């Protein structure tokens, strides 16, 4: 279900695995901002959801450094994953940058990210 | 100056060890309180007393509970005597979608080492 | 642009009302009294309108005790649309304050 | 309660007022406009009184081509205080959209 190759809106993609205990792991690939090439994602998700026809909520990180660039901030996915002809993970967004004290105030970015098995 | 325990405003423990190529583990907290966490950092922060970026995420499912739910915090750690981490969250329910609108808790935390 | 009557994704109507001193006053559609504030003198390049506004859930009827904000931008054109984030806070005890705010996205459209 | 001047944790000055049926008005301090509303008949377990407003960042002397919202909640006591959470949206282009609005929290009291 959750595992497999995902795109959100924006071009960008995230190969991910979920294991038997609850851990998510891959890779993401951004197509905005200061990244290049892949980055490593890691997450945990509700590996025995509601019956009920709810969705699993699950999140992940990922620190956008890699051995090509460093963009000193990480952003973390929250959401949830809704089974279904076309499966799409919905998730809510924060990017921290890290800032001195002065500008701490200006330091996160938040948004949201639409995650389809079908590339846009 | 990461790896260790911190407390976050309400009580709450979080063991963390940051290892050499970024990765964050640890547990937040008796057995049925214990929760498994996994996260990234910024292991090469820039040397201008800016904070090192992380975030890190804890489902709320263990041997004896499970809350259908999964929270994220993402912030920077900050040195010195006063070492703090900074940090906004977003948590998770799994709803119908029906009810995804009000799925998203959204907060602040800060840690310390005491 | 902005003035007009507008829908979100799940059929809610707004009639909002911009007026020349930056001030947005209209309704949420039971009905509720909405006000907030836009960029009165936006940039010409293609960059979007930056706006808010804020619905308590009273009116003479009904009390939800809370409050939404929307904060975004709107975007002219064939498809205008307003792009928006938004935080729901209900009134909470000290001790249920961690779980007082809800956060999400709408969109608004002219159809 | 509400109506009065509010400092927050960076030093910046809100003058409040709270009218009879939910209206807030006020300034923000370089001086803006600040529009927003509250519950005026909140629940009487103990509970905060929820609230928002908005300031659009232009005034007669500059404009910043952007806006933020405060969602939260006005606790009565001791320390009266008001508890938020924030977002800044820029006006951006289409193409920077998904970076154009900052989140974070004030703390506001009269002291
Ligand atoms: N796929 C996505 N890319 C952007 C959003 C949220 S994370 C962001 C990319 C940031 C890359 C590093 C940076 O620019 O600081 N979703």
């Amino acid at each position: 279900g959750i595992t497999g190759t995902w795109y959100n809106q924006l071009g960008s993609t995230f190969i991910v695995t979920a294991g038997a205990d609850g851990a998510l792991t891959g890779t993401a690939e951004s197509a905005v901002g200061n990244a290049e090439s892949r980055y490593v994602l890691t997450g945990r998700y509700d590996s025995a959801p509601a019956t009920d026809g709810s969705g699993t909520a699950l999140g992940w990180t990922v620190a956008w450094k890699n051995n090509y660039r460093n963009a000193h901030s990480a952003t973390t996915w929250s959401g949830q994953y809704v089974g279904g002809a076309e499966a799409r993970i919905n998730t809510q967004w924060l990017l921290t940058s890290g800032t001195t004290e002065a500008n701490a105030w200006k330091s996160t970015l938040v948004g949201h990210d639409t995650f389809t098995k079908v590339k846009p």
